[PDB]
């Protein structure tokens, strides 16, 4: 029985998911005080209920505290299941959270398993649940993990409506990651995602991108109206060790060339590090590295969401990161 | 002119009182946005306020959106000004707080300077104001910073009433602090702060300690019932290259040993690491290291308070410091 304070780092959260999923591979239970203690609307919210129930459901767990406004919880995981499971958590409700918190467990659960989720995907607060697909499973691939996301739908925040399903296979064994230098770029290329609205939004934001940058492709995907309204812009960095991808949410009140001009400094911030990864992608290296035991990455500087994984993963794990932080770039390795 | 996304790292009230005080030290101005965005109440409170009034005072700024519930604010520094300063956060408000906006950027001032502010001193939540004189100035003495805290009454947590005074001279010239190791241990003291709380209590803390530890002196200090209820129990760790001292404060319903066990733990703590410092005074180093442009200390681990606060430095400072975390410490060093 692992205490947990959610009180650590940036406090929300990524601590309550994290330890979901660790419980869950690990089969240790646990209690988690504090949780979002200075939030708004402090204690577990409903998409935070919908991620415990998820977890609960795949691997038969015994709960007390999970209740909206909940400070306490105390997690007793069983043996983790396949099959084919289906969340709904609608609302802003972020799909990508909900994968996060159940798709590791179900790399050790007794079969193989599809998880069917629908509510949020494109918002602008977070990375879409795209980046799964086009960012993460690659390099899940390589760590020997098994798992193919296919976004059947989008939702766009504050619209729910998409629908996400991941397939997924019990992991034979871990290998060993290891991301130093990107290495040469090969190509970059930006895609507009668009629905009900209109084309030239699609065309200014591809030209923003094609001033500061040499695009192998400029792709507009037009979806269905009925998903809209929503425009998601991203840029995809594809180098000899390494595919990055960088995605900007357009939001309501704001233009076009100002939706493309964030995506273009986030660019221009990775290329101007050496670092291989970018800060998000690196929160989610750092369980599947260390789960197989070894591996290294570099990232642009330490963060405390990279911090706060780490922590979480030394309570449930008897692995250690080293950091070591010198020119610009943080090598962070088992 | 800088711009800071108060909604980094943390995201709270550290961020804006470390930019005001690089703001004022450097004379660069700095606007902030999303200040606490995802808080209870966000955006400035009336503690913040009291420490942005502070800064704004002490180098005749000019301010745009200093109110209440604002999430953004602007900051143009004057000159800063040596003088003799009072400033009252009251409430429970932290005197650290203020103190620590406004010395820092004393120490570029054109000339002597008095400090003096009336609030809490002592709460559960964070080191007491008691930390500033006991543990940093000794670090910044050797930085070549030349200040001293007196605590000159305790405002114990519900209640402010505590007044602390500090002298500032400004800085003639940094030297480079180098902490790897801590050394060997050299002594071990024990101290209880009480304030209309029976001395059997004290005696059962300084029992709990002496249940751990070899203490050298075991310390009680009675304040007045003036300044109660309270009880701030230390332990202070001489090591031959760094002293630290740890504190707890008692809390209203909490067992005499139930406090002593607290601060037992964070010793323990303290010493199963070869860290010679504990995480809360590695922030306090961050910046003026940075100031005196090198120096270097081993923490256990890295913590989102020492990232916030080594990123709002480096937004001001032609400075960037190192991380080598590898066999259960840090080393943090600046270039
Ligand atoms: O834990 S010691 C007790 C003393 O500090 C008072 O009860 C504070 S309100």
């Amino acid at each position: 029985m692992i205490a947990l304070d959610g009180a650590q780092g940036e406090g929300g959260g990524q601590i309550l998911r994290s330890a979901l999923s660790l419980s869950m591979i690990t089969g240790q239970p646990f209690t988690i005080t504090s949780i979002r203690a200075g939030r708004a609307k402090p204690g577990l919210l409903r998409q935070h209920l919908t991620a415990v129930k998820a977890a609960t459901e795949i691997c038969g767990a015994t709960v007390e505290g999970a209740e909206l406004g909940s400070q306490r919880l105390l997690f007793r995981p069983g043996t983790v299941r396949g099959g084919d499971y289906r969340f709904a958590i609608g609302s802003a409700g972020s799909c990508t959270l909900v994968l996060q918190t159940v798709l590791p467990a179900l790399w050790f659960a007794d079969g193989p398993s599809r998880v069917e989720v629908s509510g949020g995907t494109d918002n602008p607060s977070a990375p879409p649940a795209d980046f799964i697909r086009r960012v993460l499973e690659p390099l899940l691939a390589k760590i020997g993990i098994h798992q193919q996301t296919t976004l059947l739908r989008h939702g766009f925040y504050p619209a729910g409506g998409g629908v996400v399903a991941t397939e997924v296979s019990p992991v034979a064994s871990f290998n060993t990651l290891q991301l130093g230098e990107r290495g040469n770029i090969v190509q970059m290329r930006g895609e507009v995602l668009l629905a009900g609205v209109p084309r030239h939004v699609a065309e200014r934001e591809i030209a923003t991108l094609a001033g500061s940058f040499s695009l192998h492709e400029q792709n507009i995907h037009n979806l269905p109206r009925d998903q809209g309204p929503g425009n998601t812009v991203s840029l995809e960095v594809e180098s000899e060790n390494i595919t990055e991808r960088f995605f900007v949410v357009g939001e309501k009140r704001v233009s076009a060339e100002v939706v493309a001009a964030q995506l273009v400094k986030e660019v221009k911030r990775y290329l101007a590090s050496t670092a291989a990864v970018g800060e998000y992608l690196a929160d989610q290296l750092v369980l599947p590295m260390a789960l197989a035991g070894a591996g290294e990455f570099t990232v642009a500087h330490p963060s405390c969401h990279l911090l706060t994984n780490i922590a979480v993963v030394e309570r449930f794990l008897p692995v250690r990161f080293s950091l070591i932080e010198t020119d610009g770039v943080t090598r962070v390795s088992i």
